[PDB]
């Protein structure tokens, strides 16, 4: 199983005990680490952070402390948005423009591939013909990547995708068989599968449906959206499950109401450290706990959720991680992928269960326990 890490190019700005830079990573923890964000200049690949170049140098230069250690740059984002990659699409010109530039990039900073991050092909802005021209985008890179590999005889740079988990926005954004055949990895996005925006508390990142889940919200959970990809086109072993270390948090309408579907008045409040609207990183939910906030099993999904006065946070722990595992494990799938490295428990010193508890959970569960950690020669 792949274990892949995402790491942000942000949490650096992250106060105190919050602040996450490429050498807080345990080089031996993850199979792969993918470097979020990248973007876009004239068709081209570019920076964002001030610093990015010094932390690439960081950051791939953890592979010298494991030799299996694989690293690949994510282009896109939410702020991102869809514009400049449907320009960059619009003309083959313009696509032949982006994939010089990708090669370049990623070989003279040492990454070893690129995970497209667009959110969406063919929806938040994205016209219909972005659908196919995605899958192009796609096959071109995967080509160019083939022949550049064997012109300078090093290993073929990797080509990802984080993908969609809302069933509208699959089925408006991706041709499934046919991009399957040319991407490495498949990243399913199975997670902010419920949030404030629905008026109701909800799940981040449930495994299976909630009983009162009638018509389309029976999509909702990571079950169905995994099944999903894989029976319209997607080979298992392509398919990534993606794994939160964050939860969502609401405003309580009624506090003594306080159980999946109850009213919900808006967004939670921002965590100390990620200071994010709605969302808490794990060792920011470990302070609620610590706090006096009561906890709940959400036993039909398979995943805890926390409450206090008129806050209620869901989200994923120890217990949900292992569950969600050997259900991967079952279904055969490629493994697992997390968001994000950074918001996990890091120090330890949040939680009490050693450092990065969860995604050391995944790391036991997937049997890469006594996965190779060694500099390369
Ligand atoms: C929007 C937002 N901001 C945050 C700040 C801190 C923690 C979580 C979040 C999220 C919610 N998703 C996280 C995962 N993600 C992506 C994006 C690209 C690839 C994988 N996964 C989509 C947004």
């Amino acid at each position: 199983y792949q274990l892949t890490c995402y790491f942000t190019n942000w949490a650096q700005y992250r106060p105190g005990l919050g602040r996450f830079m490429p050498d807080d990573i345990n080089p031996c923890l993850c199979t792969h680490l993918i470097y979020a964000f990248a973007g876009m200049q004239n068709n081209e690949i570019t920076t964002i952070e001030w610093n990015d170049v010094t932390l690439y140098q960081a950051f791939n230069g953890l592979k010298n402390k494991n030799s299996q250690l694989k690293t690949l740059l994510a282009i896109g984002g939410w702020n991102f948005g869809t514009a400049p990659f449907t320009a960059m699409v619009s003309t083959p010109e313009n696509r032949q423009t982006f994939i010089t530039s990708v090669i370049k990039f990623l070989r003279q900073y040492e990454f070893d591939g690129l995970d497209f991050d667009w959110e969406y092909p063919g929806s938040r802005g994205s016209p219909p013909q972005d659908k196919h021209l995605f899958t192009v985008l796609v096959q071109e890179m995967r080509e160019a990547f083939e022949q550049e590999a064997k012109q300078i005889n090093k290993p073929r740079l990797m080509v990802t995708a984080a993908v969609a988990a809302g069933i509208s926005n699959i089925q408006s954004g991706y041709e499934i068989p046919q991009l399957s055949q040319y991407l490495d990895y498949i990243h399913v996005m199975t997670y902010d599968l419920h949030g404030s925006w629905e008026g109701y508390t909800g799940e981040n990142s449930p495994l299976y449906k909630y009983p009162t889940d009638t018509g389309s919200n029976a999509y909702l959970n990571v079950d169905y959206v995994m099944n999903y990809w894989k029976d319209n086109g997607a080979p298992a072993e392509k398919l990534i499950v993606g794994f939160p270390t964050y939860g969502h948090n609401f405003i309580l309408s009624n506090p003594s109401n306080t159980g999946i579907g109850a009213p919900t008045s808006g967004a939670g409040p921002a965590g100390p450290y990620a200071k994010e609207s709605g969302i808490w990183a794990y060792y920011e939910i470990c302070t609620f706990l610590k706090n006096g906030a009561t906890q709940g099993w959400d036993a039909p999904q398979e995943v805890p959720y926390a409450y206090q006065g008129n806050v209620w946070v869901g989200y994923d722990n120890v217990k949900s991680f292992d569950i969600k595992a050997q259900w991967l494990k079952h279904n055969k799938f490629g493994g697992a992928m997390v968001w994000a490295i950074d918001l996990d428990d890091f120090t330890g010193t949040f939680c009490n269960q050693g450092k990065f508890p969860l995604i050391s959970t995944l790391k036991k569960a997937l049997g890469l326990q006594s996965a190779s950690c060694t500099a390369p020669a």
